[PDB]
């Protein structure tokens, strides 16, 4: 329902994004999908080519469900939070199942702003045949922030950051070294994302710069050579993307 159910439909180029072992620039449908129901909050996404990757993001209220106001401090609410993703891959293969789970909350800095903060454990089953697989590996700590800027072009303007921080994997430890002498693979990654958005009743453009540390924990620089020459992995950087969608809901 429009009311607390959002979603939206769009088209997304990116540039120089560094989840992989190569730079890649691609295009793709995307579904979106928010919402925030007393208990529940959710934020997730699908994308498909011109096989299939999602992310969801469902977070459940430990106050609401235990009925007992945790409140405490900047924190105004408590959640069981999750973050999991999922890609298909071209083959069962290359593909990736990975569950994050922990503990979340709602931050009040007094500002006219919104901040999230989360930490996660996680379980990883596949993961493209890599190291880690099917075993409980790695940590998350997740900050995002929704600031409201203006009006602008008869849209609204507004800002989003969130941050994903990943260490105590053992992948990398447990990898091979790149022909480049340092290891391939990394214990830990950082995947931070600037948005502008400009919001008009259903129709919406965004503007996304994102930042890598080791993007997917591959080694930045590590060499490799995967039958073409060799190559040097350029895991830390930025990369960015352009966005276009429609959000639905009936007047
Ligand atoms: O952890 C993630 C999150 C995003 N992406 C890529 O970035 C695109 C949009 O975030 C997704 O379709 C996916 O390919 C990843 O590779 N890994």
């Amino acid at each position: 329902l429009s009311d607390w159910w959002h979603q939206s439909v769009n088209v997304v180029g990116s540039y120089h994004t560094r989840f992989g072992p190569q730079i890649r620039n691609d295009t793709y449908l995307e579904y979106e999908a928010f919402a925030k129901k007393d208990w529940f909050d959710f934020y997730g996404y699908a994308d498909a080519p011109v096989p299939l990757f999602m992310e969801i993001e469902p977070r459940f209220s430990i106050d609401k469900l235990t009925n007992t106001d945790l409140s405490f401090g900047p924190f105004k609410e408590w959640y069981f939070a999750n973050n999991y993703i999922y890609d298909m891959g071209r083959n069962k293969d290359g593909r990736q199942s990975t569950w994050y789970m922990g503990l979340g909350t709602d931050i009040d800095t007094g500002l006219p702003m919104s901040l999230s903060m989360n930490v996660y454990a996680k379980y990883q089953w596949q993961n493209y045949g890599a190291a880690n697989e099917n075993e409980w590996d790695g940590y998350r700590f997740k900050i995002k922030y929704f600031v409201p800027i203006t009006d602008l072009w008869g849209g609204q303007l507004s800002y989003i950051g969130f941050t994903n921080f990943d260490w105590g994997s053992d992948l990398g430890d447990d990898s091979g070294n790149a022909i480049n002498g340092i290891k391939t693979r990394t214990n830990n990654s950082i995947a931070s994302s600037h948005i502008l958005a400009l919001n008009y009743d259903h129709w919406h453009y965004s503007v996304v710069a994102r930042y890598w540390h080791d993007g997917g924990q591959w080694n930045d620089d590590a060499e490799l050579n995967f039958g073409n020459g060799n190559f040097n992995v350029r895991s830390t950087g930025w990369g960015g993307y352009l966005v276009v969608g429609y959000n639905f809901h009936h007047h």
